[PDB]
């Protein structure tokens, strides 16, 4: 259910999705790795909102214009518009509080 | 001045290095893209200390190894051991003060 991003479909995703989620990650970025199981979990239990994963070294435009910088980073769209942010690993229940504010 | 670094080489630049900067670093990662020249300059001024940059995506092992998540890293060894880290883009005072602590 979590949508693999890249530079062309991204603007798309987050246009056409009213409450989005995505998932900032890297290869070699362990808290990364570790976070996506829950990710997948919570794109489970929340199909009405789209998620998505942004791998950062495979889709570099997409990463510098949001100045991404400390993985993961996790962001909330609403309209299209950045609403919400995590950075770094953080517990299922930071996402899900999050999560629930916004729908 | 500063060495490019890589899974195969980086153990042996920060143990016959005694005094060593690692500059942890992603295509993708502005902070990191700006900060470079500042590493270049200091690498200059401080021939002194041992300067390398390591593309985490180059070599992820090394990334993985010491769980580097937030871009920029500028990790700081004494005698193969960790003993500073930046995480961020920082001025150089930032990291001209901690150098100068370690000689």
């Amino acid at each position: 259910p979590v949508k693999h991003l890249n530079s062309k479909n991204f603007d798309e995703f987050i246009t056409k999705n009213k409450i989005v989620v995505v998932d900032f990650w890297a290869e070699w970025c362990a808290p990364c790795l570790i976070l996506a199981p829950v990710i997948e979990e919570l794109a489970n239990d929340y199909p009405q909102v789209a998620f998505g994963k942004l791998n950062t070294e495979e889709s570099q435009d997409i990463a510098m214009r949001y100045g991404i910088m400390s993985l993961p980073t996790i962001m909330f769209f609403k309209n299209g518009e950045l609403v919400d942010q995590i950075l770094g690993a953080v517990p299922r229940e930071e996402i899900e509080v999050r999560l629930k504010s916004l729908l």
